[PDB]
């Protein structure tokens, strides 16, 4: 594997507080795509200043990031102290398709050490760290964020002159304060300024040994390192992942003052990265010079397209995001960053679904019945309902009676009640609770070895119940009775065979003996014909007194079926919405298989009745007959169409929302045709929605002026004026 | 190869255990259910499964596996693919420009 | 084994698969949409095994 080195010496590792309150700050900042931030430049091509369009993963342009600031840890007077760090260790986040980054943003700016912020420190770029990989779960302490097999790292050490990948296996420390210890905490990294990023000899190892203390190094596949210098100026980075493996991006290698990036390098690594996080860090400098360090963002990458404004140097240096808004569509369009003024189409609102409708035929249910009154056959006599393609509820089945034993083979008894099964078998008897102890599939008593037996190629049960005093339709045997004795006795008279029960089978010995034992210890025999071999069947049974309440005991089997599973525990809404109509708005629905989206009303009826589904001459449903009888109607669902208004000489635009009128007009849409109303919003947060005779608008002001042509007439006699010249 | 083996399920039980859900394999990429199986099968029609983490919502992962005899010769694959490109393409046949 | 696969990409270098083919006997030789003569001569950005 490769070379990198000895590992740390000591286990041990400074002891890591989690003080993420201090670096509580609100300061997003959103993609500014016209100035092309966060853009990477596309592959392999260049141009000259004409207009392009694109496709590739980027950045939205309303993300306003994910922000993070690294600070110096704790110390006193002249020295250091544990370390301070926020509880970035603990942000698992799921990979989704690669990200950019700003650094340096702050550089060349103060503000505060955020930490022990009053000191007010300046504030400089600091490169973070990070671990990727295909895995998470917890440390030995239950702490988040703990990779498994081999993960990335991607660690600065010392200054960010240097920098470093590595593809390795972690091993955790059992030191005080470290990830395999049980003093563990959080994980982090740090660096020491008075002994590392010395001018004359900057410590290539020193993030790296930090590192170390926490984690050995283990069998590593792959290190990289580069070579970098210091630049206050804002740079970007990001990383994608292709079948190819990773790639890296950065702006500061070929378009330091742009921010178009470039693919600075890649790597070898292919292995899909399913989670990502970032590694605290901190500074290990005197408390007197610790220094506040510039915010950190990191934007998430998206499958968007854009115009780009490629300037004769090849540099993008504008570009729109199409789906932004419907401004931003009409760019688009038209392929250019000025378009023509005018009012033109944009794409319709979808509306909304509302929660779902349906209805099939329920009625089934179980017979199990049967149960419920006689009295219930000696233990050896079992009686059998099968079921198939049926509706049961066996919870409400077994309130009928008092469980005092509920146990199963190969399925908890939880499940065998909640599983869909191809059938569902039910045997029942009397049973008394004195004789509890042998009724097992695996048990060594009588019951099992001569009354009843369960088959272990289909899960089973077994129930232990008594019968409540309100169950008066239920009577009770004499005795309780079991055989106690099933064998054949061999022609010669002298040679005898057991008969152990078959499973899922009477014992053939139920054939001599009477329905219920009338005295304990009674036996029966039966001479056996020539076409037997001969012998006699011998017999013998036990009995138990009765009881105030009957006693009983049941057997359960059931068969999955491998697509033939018809026996369910539907429920006809219990514990449910019962969502059977709504009267109604654009709900999902399912009739019978039948299925759309649409909005449903109590209307009239129209012929023929009972055929269900009315049609039009183009197959649309018109409506359908429910089974409460009452027809309704459907109208599907209906969206609203959207138009705009654009000035092009005051750069400035309006909207129309046409037929829909203002009584479904609100100041954001839930429905919704774009990711964003607010360049709509940019004048008309501070106005009502306004009613014309062609539609509802907004922004459009009511002046009551008569102009002759607005060059921007809305149809009718309506009109929309610019705003005066300069 | 001990044996020459292969999966022939990889597929996860729903935490509910009454339907499963069907895993095919990604193209260029290696099949979720590669964690939990061995590096050979040990035997044929073995199969192994691992209880899928609470951030995956509960639930198994289920493969299994069937194996070949070994032969007096190896036996042996290749996949080939290519990648087009314009000031990327560094990967040629050798060539000569006298 | 199968799912085991390891991969080797190419950047950055010149070859002669004739020779590769040398080394073993061939019980299984398909190409997709280009043809196996074309393929050993186009050049590429990547080449993956």
């Amino acid at each position: 594997y490769v070379d990198v080195g000895p590992d740390s010496v000591k286990s041990a590792c400074i002891e890591v507080d989690i003080q993420q309150t201090f670096f509580d700050k609100t300061w997003p900042r959103p993609i500014d795509v016209s100035k092309a931030d966060g853009i990477i430049y596309p592959q392999g091509r260049t141009y000259s200043n004409i207009t392009i369009t694109y496709q590739g993963l980027f950045p939205y342009q309303g993300d306003h990031g994910d922000m993070y600031v690294y600070s110096a840890g704790h110390a006193t007077g002249t020295t250091p102290q544990k370390l301070f760090v926020a509880n970035y260790s603990q942000d698992v986040k799921q990979f989704a398709n690669g990200f950019v980054v700003r650094i340096g943003a702050a550089a060349n700016s103060t503000g505060t050490v955020i930490i022990s912020p009053s000191t007010s420190a300046t504030i400089r770029k600091i490169y973070p760290a990070f671990m990727l990989g295909s895995s998470v779960g917890n440390f030995s302490d239950g702490k988040m964020g703990r990779f498994f097999n081999h993960t990335l790292v991607l660690l600065p050490d010392g200054c960010g002159t240097l920098l470093r990948a590595f593809y390795c296996i972690l091993e955790p420390r059992s030191g005080n304060h470290c990830p395999a210890g049980n003093s563990y905490t959080s994980f982090a990294t740090y660096h020491t300024p008075a002994t590392d990023c010395s001018d004359g000899n900057y410590n290539r190892n020193a993030s790296l040994n930090s590192f170390k203390e926490y984690f050995n190094l283990r069998n590593c596949t792959f290190m990289y390192t580069y070579n970098i210098t210091e630049d206050e100026i804002l740079e970007w980075f990001g990383i994608t992942q292709t079948a190819q493996g990773v790639h890296l991006f950065s702006s500061r290698y070929v378009d330091l003052y742009g921010g178009n990036m470039f693919q600075f390098a890649t790597l070898p690594v292919y292995d899909t990265i399913k989670y990502y996080s970032i590694i605290p860090h901190s500074i290990r400098s005197i408390q007197s010079d610790r220094k506040a360090w510039a915010a950190f963002y990191v934007y998430k990458l998206q499958p968007l397209t854009f115009l780009l404004d490629f300037s004769v140097d090849g540099y993008i240096r504008r570009a729109i995001d199409c789906g932004f808004n419907d401004l931003s569509q009409l760019h688009c369009s038209y392929e250019s960053f000025d378009v023509e003024s005018g009012v033109y189409s944009v794409s319709s609102f979808e509306a909304k679904p509302s929660g779902s409708v349906v209805e099939q035929a329920e009625g089934v249910e179980c017979d199990f019945s049967p149960l419920l009154s006689g009295t219930p056959p000696q233990v050896y006599n079992f009686k059998r309902l099968v079921f198939t393609n049926c509706n049961y509820n066996l919870t409400k089945l077994l309130s009928l009676f008092s469980v005092n034993d509920f146990t199963c083979s190969q399925i908890s008894p939880a499940a065998i009640a909640s599983n869909c099964y191809s059938s569902l078998i039910l045997d029942y008897f009397s049973y008394p609770l004195s004789m509890k102890s042998d009724l097992s599939v695996s048990s060594a008593g009588p019951i099992s070895q001569f009354n009843y037996k369960q088959s272990f190629s289909n899960p089973t049960c077994l129930i232990l119940a008594t019968v409540p005093h309100n169950l008066t339709t239920i009577t009770k045997p004499l005795k309780y009775s079991y055989i106690n004795k099933c064998s054949r006795f061999l022609s010669d008279d002298r040679t005898e065979v057991p008969q152990l029960v078959n499973a899922n089978q009477y014992s053939p010995c139920v054939s001599i003996v009477p329905s219920t034992v009338w005295e304990d210890g009674d036996y029966y025999r039966k001479q056996l014909s020539p076409l037997e071999g001969g012998g006699w069947l011998v017999a013998s049974g036990s009995t138990v007194a009765m009881t105030e309440q009957l006693q009983m005991g049941f057997g359960i089997t059931v068969q999955y079926g491998t697509d033939t599973n018809s026996v369910c525990p539907k429920l006809e809404f219990a514990n449910d919405t019962k969502i059977a109509s709504q009267l109604g708005n654009c709900v999902e629905y399912s009739l019978y298989g039948v299925s759309g989206r649409g909005v449903f009303q109590n209307c009239t009826a129209v012929g023929v009745r009972q055929q269900r589904f009315v049609y039009d001459a183009y197959q649309n449903l018109v409506g359908y007959y429910s089974d409460d009888g009452n027809y309704y109607c459907l109208r599907a669902c209906v969206s609203v169409p959207v138009s705009v208004i654009y000035d092009k000489e005051t750069k400035t635009h309006a909207t129309l929302f046409g037929s829909v009128a203002c009584e479904h007009i609100s100041s954001t849409m839930s429905q919704y045709s774009r990711s964003t109303r607010s360049m709509l919003k940019r004048r008309d947060s501070t106005y009502g929605p306004l009613q014309t005779p062609v539609g509802c608008v907004l922004g459009l002001v009511n002046s009551s002026l008569f102009v002759e042509d607005c060059k921007l007439p809305l149809g009718q006699s309506l009109c929309a004026l610019p705003d005066t010249p300069s």
